[PDB]
């Protein structure tokens, strides 16, 4: 429910020193990311060919859930990670506003 | 990206007697998500408690993040089980349509 890292950046924007600061670690986190999705949708196609195959439940389908599950996880985790990263590269004084964003779409699920 | 369950239920509606035969199970399914939706909230709330508390990684949000994603999993698998439980209770000719959104939609990441 909600997409955690785009929410903060259009919500409490980097500052043009920030942005210079973060720089290095937004393009890993970018690449990081790109990386989990594409795990992602391939998880999500065995999961789709395995119920277009054979239309009910089967171990083939508890698998791909699991995997599904697991990359989920990992994307959710590696952003938390990045928006730590973000904080630490924050201005001190900016750091309440960001916790403000962060806390509230953290308890509504955003990831 | 997807409500699963209110895609199929909204694209390929059931008919008048199949919507009598899926009630109980129907009910059942109501009833099944609401309980892990609750769980999936607090484990929501707990991250966020966590991270407002201690705005840095900690076991606590490795663990929040754990809790997180074994609940997103129940529910997707719980979903799917419903999913089934529908296909079954279908006139056999309606399920080539059913069977058409509802790989369309796993592929997409809908759950
Ligand atoms: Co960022
Ligand atoms: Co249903």
């Amino acid at each position: 429910h909600g997409d955690l890292h785009e929410i903060l950046h259009e919500a409490v924007p980097l500052d043009a020193n920030e942005r210079e600061i973060l720089e290095l670690k937004e393009d890993a986190f970018a690449q990081r990311r790109r990386e989990i999705e594409t795990r992602l949708r391939a998880a999500n196609g065995k999961l789709a060919d395995a119920i277009a195959k054979n239309p009910a439940w089967s171990p083939e389908v508890e698998a791909a859930t699991q995997e599904v599950e697991r990359a989920a996880g990992d994307l959710q985790r590696a952003t938390l990670v990045h928006v730590f990263e973000m904080r630490a590269g924050l201005k001190p004084e900016h750091r309440p506003a960001y916790d403000r964003v962060l806390i509230d779409a953290l308890r509504r699920g955003s990831q």
